[PDB]
């Protein structure tokens, strides 16, 4: 295991930490927005109806 | 007697010595197990 070439563990975090910002930046614009469908990704019937 | 033939034997176990020393050199250096074709050929091709 002792190798430098690529340290595996921190490509991990790296996408644990992705995955954190991801979920942070969609809460906190909900809440600052009030709303919950901002885009068409929140909900297709919601838009439409 | 013109030649040590013990010497000669010794010889040739200094270049057995050596060529594994390089080699845990080059991959030291290198920082991979594998630094040409003759180390594992599946291993470079995956």
């Amino acid at each position: 295991a002792q190798v430098i070439n690529t340290n595996s563990l921190s490509l991990l975090t790296q996408n644990n930490l992705n995955k954190s910002q991801s979920a942070l930046g969609t809460a906190i614009e909900r809440l600052s927005s009030g709303l919950r469908i901002n885009s068409a990704k929140d909900d297709a019937a919601g838009q439409a109806i």
